[PDB]
């Protein structure tokens, strides 16, 4: 079926799944990453960096295993998003040493959560095409 | 009946109630949690962290004893949010050292109030799966 | 008749009405009221907190009145809001230390006021229940 | 005839006009006081506040008058708004010590500018009842 | 033809034209002029005051030659706005010491440009009436 | 066929293309180009300006090659934007020393990223007339 899915595994919690076998249906994402122009002497690219996905989601069994995570600092021992669309697989990313940074869950005005991660190394595949990207990894 | 219920008593006023016998009918809630990516060294997730939870609801009775907790800085000696979703709970929370930091009540432009609770220990529970998750709590 | 009421009374300048004999109708209002989560070591609640109540009217002959009073920190002596509602009251409000702190007064684009209204002690009453809440009372 | 009119002398330009014989008509205005809770031990009221009342126009042959004013830190010698409704006044502004202190000057997106202009001393008077409010005048 | 007209020679570029012959068609205007209400002791009103016109115009033949005069500081030797409206010549703007101090272009979302220039000396003339002012002339 | 296109190398990755053989078309720019009014005594209206592009297109190949560029620092040694409209050839900028320094990936709320860089040099050249501007360049 056509969309957004996570694979996550907490490092202490174990696999986080919802109700694409084992993935969590997302809504919506935003990967967001921000590189100053000028670098600090002596500074790594990564330490100047700021990598953050936002993933929008129902609220579901695994909005109280994130909200655990978030308030204990717990990372990801995996944690990969796949994206479908018409049918075929679009993108992969993996993202590494994934921390829970923010967690906003509220009502309508169904039950919706934004919950944003911060990640060091990252991954993104066109799948079609083969063609990826990579920094930080490892 | 379907929606979000809040069950609560103040550490001196008591017992908190409106007009799901003895809760609260709250029209929205927005829990809101941060954590820094960067952990001061020697500091507790606890301390870095801010959770706040806002609530919206009619005033009503209860309106007084809110706006009087905020003022004097009562703690709640008991906060639970209830949902209930189509006829069945959903999800349960439940907040420690609860205060109010912040209070809004305003007419039409009915008579509406939105509440800023902040809090320490956390607990979230979806109801059918029993999955839940916790920090900082007792 | 319906809607939100004020009875007032300057310290020097005496009773201010409009043209619920002698109280003046306000359009919309809005309790502003906020504490800090950290009590810093040593500070009353009081000093911590600050509240404020906005109130929208139709600019009239109590228009001067209010705006001289700003200008020249005349205290309110009396300052009591009392909401009805269908019929019946509903709720009063009473402010102690009652300081005008902003007005602005603006032409259609009929003529409408805010005024911003900052106050120490505060005292909330529902009516039909007669539950009250007040702080920093006298 | 209704509406929001100016008059205005310069202490240098004299009378500016534009096209209620003598008076420029006032599409808007927004009269903004504030006055800080907090008084600084030992200040004057006046020195503490800060009143401004913003005018929107049409650019009229006035428009050239204002804008130099504006550059050359020209004060305005007289400076009465007077507003008038069904008919009938309603209401006179005085201000005292008035300089321009921004204006805004633009096409449709027919010519209009808004001007903003910082006074100390102030009057409003309720023509029908007389009720006056002053405050830092002469 | 009715509308907003610029005539511009830079010092080092020369004139200026897009495809009121020798003159390019603006879109939009806004003049911004601010002066602070305390003057810093000694200081020139110059110096205190911020003058910026910023022009709305299709990206035309004359958009390189503003894109480079922004990076190279080149000042503009001849800056005048002509204003026309059912017809008639309504203001005439005229501008010293002229800089380009931003540009953003863009595309739909035809291409256009916002450019903002500052300025020092200013004239602006009411045509019909012949009057005028300005500050900070040669 | 009408539209923005770019033509991009990177120093590492090589040519950066999507599914105007080679060109990647882009939805959206906005260039935008700040220079101080007051420039630093003895600085460079270089190192005084800031000059970033924002391009707007869909994710595609090119979407891994771009954001491992971002994260590795990796500059662009090609980079030329050309913009056709009703046809023909309208305007081709140059930049160079172009760095990415921010990227927004996201779903919708097709999959659509905004990407941003960081220039030295530019060249903006209108194809008609001829008339190019340039600054910073070599």
């Amino acid at each position: 079926l056509a969309g957004i899915y996570l694979k996550v595994k907490g490092k202490t919690t174990g696999e986080i799944k919802g109700s694409h076998d084992g993935k969590i249906h997302i809504l919506a994402f935003k990967n967001d990453y921000d590189m100053p122009a000028r670098l600090q002497e002596g500074l790594t690219p990564a330490a100047a960096a700021r990598g953050t996905i936002t993933l929008t989601k129902e609220m579901d069994r695994s909005s109280p295993q994130f909200l655990q995570a978030l308030g204990k600092r717990e990372m990801m021992e995996e944690f990969e998003i796949t994206i479908y669309s018409p049918t075929e697989l679009l993108f992969t990313y993996k993202f590494e040493k994934v921390l829970i940074t923010h967690m906003d869950q509220y009502s309508p005005t169904g039950y919706i959560e934004e919950i944003k991660f911060t990640y060091s190394g990252y991954s993104l595949e066109h799948a079609e095409s083969g063609i990826a990207g990579a920094a930080n990894w490892k």
